[PDB]
């Protein structure tokens, strides 16, 4: 049910695999937060280990927060395909 | 049943193979996304884990807010393929 | 799903990988600078040992303080990679 | 009964091999887990023996909790199975 | 009786040892789980087994939930196999 | 059950194995540390035998403190498993 | 009376030798036991000879406990075998 390469069921296929995939990493990512969250402990504000620990911690503030935008791109990249395809067909079809 | 390569019975099966296709992956990623819930809890409203796990889950909604309009285009894909088939089987049949 | 190397499933299985590492790069990190804080004491403000020991936990602190910006970084880095995948399957998809 | 590789009375009984082993799994822990609990006392809050033995009691009732998820699991996976089947047998049996 | 493949004979001998297959799963797991009923008790609401042993018949409820969905697509797979098999009589009976 | 090393029973048959094993090593750990408590007692606070002595059970407490974390990553190890099993079923099922 | 092995005189023989060793194992078992009650005595309820005997006599407790559901499963057993045997001759009857 295509063209040349524009196959709807090959494209629902794909839309499944990214939906479970994304799912499992979710998933696999907030399990082991809660590990990582109850593995640091809280020393003190202003002795050594503090000095020694916070931009560890700030730094995967900022990473997991850069993340969303990531996910946003990687959402909008498949309408850009099924709208190329779209395209590709009209072309040529007549 | 067709001129060239534009078949009713194919079309018939290939709209059956696209709809039981889609009816699976609903079904299935409604089942994951439930043990998701699941095994995602609430820490709190201030603390580590909460600035460790808010953005990911952030992004599950955001990606599954971006499916339903996939689906809208993937279903109007297939209107412009029978219209190119009938306009098809008009050009050189008379 | 792609054209020629861009693949959102494999996209996202490396989110997925870079998003483990950090997390273990931190849970590790984080777990060892508390022996280190352990194992060393503060002898005093002025004799041979302070003199000794005073630049090495210095430069303990600035690296640790150098790597926020360099966590800030590598995730800007994957923004890049993902618009130009966009970029590059609009340039001849259509 | 089937095309290739799927049977449904190869399903049925592998449903029942599945279903038989995960009940002899349940029982067999459930009643491992009572002798446990028997033979484990409880020392004293403070004592030397509670710091010895409190952590790894804490892994068993942690270890324990992760189960359930990956029981969903193994019951998910099946239903991916039987629709594949379905799709396969629907592909060339027209 | 048949085409090729199709044979009528052949599909209610198929359809005999389906149920039959389903039939005795039934009977032997409805059998099983009145034993493992049996077996465990409920040592008490908070204590040490309560935690060791809840997870399991918890994954044990969950499974077995799973089950009907399992029974209602394979008794679905038929319906298929058989429209496939009238199709593929009509398609060059004529 | 399954496509090419990926088998329903096996997975259930490992997970009781892991499960048996785990409570063995929780029962052996926590009946040998009950003789250990017992075995050592407690000279006096600030004697030569309490200056030979502490530093060595601070290391058993500490050590016993790392297992919970151990454990808690062992069973996350699972969950991966069985996503990369789905994962991998449902590539080349369809 | 069957086709390769199952044959119902040697499955009802079967049966016979089955029930009557039953039959002898639990009269053998119930009359022994009548002695042991009878040789042991009850010292007292805190003396040396208390300290020394009871473990002993509540693993008798026990292990006459876990005898019943052994049984239980050893009845299923015969289900399991007459099934198949069903099965069997069903399969290659027709």
């Amino acid at each position: 049910f295509g063209t040349n390469g524009f196959d709807i069921p090959t494209i629902a296929i794909a839309l499944l695999i990214v939906g479970v995939i994304i799912g499992l990493s979710g998933l696999i990512l907030s399990i082991f937060a809660t590990a990582t969250a109850s593995a640091i402990s809280n020393p003190s504000p202003g002795t050594l280990a503090y000095n020694l620990t916070h931009p560890l911690i700030n730094g995967m503030v900022s990473f997991f927060s850069f993340f969303p935008t990531l996910y946003v791109l990687l959402g909008v990249t498949g309408i850009v395909l099924i709208a190329a395809g779209i395209i590709s067909i009209i072309m040529e079809k007549f």
